[PDB]
Parts: structure tokens; C-alpha cells; sequence
């Protein structure tokens, strides 16, 4: 996922 990576860390 985008989250799964801190590049987007939208709290998955």
C-alpha cells in the first residue's frame, strides 16, 4: 500500500 511505506504514512 502508499501507508505501507512511510511515504505516505496516512496511518494505513
Amino acid at each position: 500500500g502508499c501507508c505501507s511505506d512511510p511515504r505516505c504514512a496516512w496511518r494505513c
